[PDB]
């Protein structure tokens, strides 16, 4: 499949090369494959969604994304346009507030209940966890991700937006998970995305087109941003049956375009989110 003038996040996932605005994928696209979305919610409502997007667990008063972020990163992984599983089922954990704030203790029983939800979830191909979160370092935070890891999820998380090593920031810490950084779309690190030797891969994280609330669209910047590429390049790789949840982010690591970034500090892998696929 061709996805003509995607979103430059899209098109660098399936390029050998920077640069160009198609994005390609297998068909599949993910389908019978699970991303949960631990954020802010996703507005499932959303048209990108396609009903395919759903709210499973809020810690809050509402399952309502009052803020866009967890919107934005459900349809990175698997909006219609926007999206890199096109098919995929997100499911929202809104562990974090509307201003996008949440207790560590919230993040964490967010996690454990994707570990467990996952089993009431039809997901053959296998699951996925997107954390666009991340604070200071936390063994307990790291812990629930390594959890929700050894659950049989993939879980990818930010690398943080901090221009620091992601050593300090949890769950970016946690070594079992996927550390993901972010790039803009000159293969460039991007400025704010932490880096470090916990980082397994980068994915479009600069200026990303995707979902928001209120049926909209919009552009923001994080590592919260690249993590739901590669969140949603999981589902779509096993989907594929190319790799399963164990094995996910170092087979996303051993398929990415590599040496291709620039200001990627000493140290810190050089590899770029790459679906691979040959149209």
């Amino acid at each position: 499949a061709a996805q003509t003038n995607a979103p430059w996040g899209l098109a660098r996932i399936s390029s050998t090369s920077p640069g160009t605005s198609t994005y390609y994928y297998d068909e599949s696209a993910g389908q019978g494959s699970c991303v949960y979305v631990i954020d802010t919610g996703i507005e499932a409502s959303h048209p990108e969604f396609e009903g395919r997007a759903q709210m499973v667990k809020t810690y809050y008063y509402s399952s309502r994304d009052g803020n866009g972020h967890g919107t934005h990163c459900a349809g990175t992984v698997g909006s219609r346009t926007y999206g890199v599983a096109k098919k995929t089922q997100l499911f929202g954990v809104k562990v974090l507030d509307d201003n996008g704030s949440g207790q560590y203790s919230t993040i964490i029983a967010g996690m454990d209940f994707v570990a467990s939800d996952k089993n009431n979830r039809n997901c053959p191909k296998g699951v996925v966890a997107s954390l666009s979160l991340g604070g200071g370092y936390s063994s307990s935070v790291n812990s629930a991700a390594a959890r929700l890891q050894s659950s049989g999820v993939m879980v990818a998380v930010a690398a943080g937006n901090n221009n620091a090593d992601a050593r300090n920031y949890s769950p970016a810490s946690e070594p079992s998970v996927c550390t993901v950084g972010a790039s803009d779309r000159y293969d460039r690190r991007s400025s704010f995305s932490n880096y470090g030797s916990v980082l397994d891969i980068f994915g479009p994280g600069t200026s990303i087109l995707s979902t928001w609330i209120g049926g909209s669209t919009r552009s923001i910047s994080g590592t919260s941003m690249a993590t739901p590429h590669v969140a949603g390049l999981a589902a779509y790789l096993m989907t594929l049956g190319k790799t399963t949840a164990a094995s996910a982010c170092r087979y996303i690591a051993d398929t990415a375009n590599k040496g291709d970034l620039s200001n990627i500090p000493f140290g810190t892998v050089n590899l770029l989110a790459y679906n691979n696929y040959q149209a």
